[PDB]
């Protein structure tokens, strides 16, 4: 379906924020140990 494939799009794009901004706050963490 095309609305499955634009809502899991969408959801991918937030992961992918979410996840560089993890790896921004992983790198934060390696700084300060």
């Amino acid at each position: 379906k095309v609305n499955r494939s634009t809502a899991l799009l969408k959801s991918l794009s937030a992961e992918r924020e979410r996840w560089e901004k993890t790896s921004e706050t992983f790198k934060n963490q390696m700084s300060t140990i």
